[PDB]
């Protein structure tokens, strides 16, 4: 997906700041649309999994 929408996918989570902090520190880092689009398919269910709780 792209940077702003996982971004805001981030900010907007119930995930502790200093782990919120963590995968943007990750997203930074990430370069090119397919590995883009990974990361945000990991971090919806990174996102799911943690509410599920």
């Amino acid at each position: 997906a792209s940077r702003s929408v996982i971004r805001s996918i981030i900010k907007s989570s119930r995930l502790e700041e200093d782990r919120k902090r963590y995968l943007m520190t990750l997203l930074d880092d990430i370069k090119g649309a397919n590995d883009l689009a990974k990361f945000h398919q990991m971090l919806v269910k990174i996102i799911m999994k943690h509410h599920h709780h």
